């Protein structure tokens, strides 16, 4: 009972309803965007490499209409969200743009209308509503950009490109949340699709869409239910971190770099700034095997690079936590385990396991009552990025 059900209907459903009694009228647009599981590649994004994402059923819904008046207006029904759950403001012109403050929920969709590129952009009334646990590391931010970005491209069409529309939601995650982001978990919300993981090259921009062809395994998503305090304060000290070496080894990012290059190089760069660089240009290489791994059925070759990359993650990058750790070693400890390693920016919130769906309702028992903390469950099949539904 540990197992969160996805009930995507009810939640278009609740923010239809919440439309009609919030505003006095149907609302005449739905949209949605995922959030995401990186299957392997953490930390590599932003050092221009390769990341192995796949979108939840997990998703942020905005349910609106167009205004005439040109300002916007936000109800949020989700539970998690700061107070207040409503805000209104005007649209941002040449005299006075957005801002970000309160309620922080609203930042990342204030973010993505200050940065939205077409023209002429139209006021909104719109319900917010999302089954992805909040700052649980499914990426609740990027779900939020993505459904608010593709809202606003059905009130004013954008003439771009799926990575110019990933800049502009990273943008209001860099400005507007004051995260620093790669552009992973924007890429995925909006590129995603069912029964695919998706290959994402962050220094090409180049993207492979790869079948998920074995059914007779799963992926099993579990929530530590933990954040802890160094999450926020450490994603951009690594980042600058990755950035010194690259300085120091005449390389323009660590993809350029390969791990011949460093061990070479020691003595150009710091003991930490060595060990940093050793995860991501390390992690980059397992995610092509892993890619690979994946097109040939190998899940025991997926499964082993994925341990790896918590064990670069927990020891070299240093952004696992003791639950995190925990949760992973209880899994890799179960017979039909190919792997499990944290996901997404660590110091907290969910692993991700790879097993045998017959296998994944035994760990269900097993992690609940050997996890030190409360474990939440999410049984993923691969799914759809941004969509529309007109009403
Ligand atoms: O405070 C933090 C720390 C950084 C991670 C982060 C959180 C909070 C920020 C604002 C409210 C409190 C939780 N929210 C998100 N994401 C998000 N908030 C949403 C609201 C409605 C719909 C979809 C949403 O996704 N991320
Ligand atoms: C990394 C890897 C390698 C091989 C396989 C078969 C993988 O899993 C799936 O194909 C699959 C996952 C979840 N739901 C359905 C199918 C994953
Ligand atoms: O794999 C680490 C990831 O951490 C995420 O949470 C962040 O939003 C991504 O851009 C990426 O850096």
């Amino acid at each position: 009972a540990a197992l969160r059900q996805p009930q995507v209907a009810e939640l278009l459903a609740e923010a239809r309803r919440a439309f009609r009694e919030e505003f006095g009228a149907e609302p005449e647009l739905a949209v949605s965007a995922p959030g995401r599981v990186n299957l392997i590649g953490e930390h590599t994004d932003y050092n221009q490499g390769l990341v192995l994402p796949m979108a939840l059923e997990l998703m942020t819904v905005l349910v609106g209409s167009p205004r005439k008046d040109g300002l916007v207006s936000l109800l949020t029904t989700s539970e998690g969200a700061d107070e207040p759950q409503r805000l209104q403001f005007p649209l941002p012109t040449a005299q006075r743009s957005l801002e970000p403050g309160t309620p922080r929920w609203a930042n990342y969709v204030k973010g993505v209308i200050q940065y939205y590129p077409a023209a002429p952009l139209p006021g909104f009334s719109a319900v917010v509503v999302s089954s992805v646990p909040l700052g649980g590391g499914l990426s609740s931010s990027a779900s939020l950009e993505v459904a608010t970005y593709t809202f606003l491209q059905q009130l004013c069409p954008d003439s771009g490109t799926i990575a110019a529309r990933a800049q502009v939601c990273q943008q209001a995650e860099h400005s507007f949340a004051g995260m620093p982001c790669g552009i992973m978990d924007q890429f995925i919300s909006l590129m995603g699709q069912k029964g695919h993981a998706l290959l994402i090259d962050c220094r090409s921009l180049e993207t492979s869409l790869v079948p998920l062809s074995d059914p007779k395994l799963a992926v099993l998503i579990t929530n530590s239910n933990v954040r802890h305090s160094l999450a926020s304060s450490e994603y951009p000290v690594r980042r600058r971190q990755c950035e010194e070496v690259a300085r120091a080894l005449g390389a323009a990012s660590l993809r350029e770099v390969q791990l011949e290059e460093l061990e070479a190089a020691r003595d150009l760069v710091s003991k930490e700034g060595f060990r940093r660089a050793r995860h991501v240009v390390g992690e980059i290489r397992r995610t092509a095997q892993a890619a690979a791994a994946l097109r040939r059925g190998d899940y025991r070759a997926f499964g082993r690079l994925m341990v790896e990359s918590h064990r670069s993650l927990r020891d070299d990058y240093e952004v696992s936590c003791p639950e995190l750790d925990q949760l992973v070693e209880a899994a890799l400890a179960v017979p039909g385990v190919y792997g499990s390693r944290m996901t997404g920016g660590g110091f907290g919130g969910c692993t991700v396991t790879l097993l045998e769906a017959s296998a994944a309702p035994h760990a269900m028992r097993h992690i609940q009552e050997h996890y030190g903390g409360t474990a939440t469950f999410y049984l993923s099949q691969a799914a759809d990025g941004a969509k529309v539904l007109c009403l």
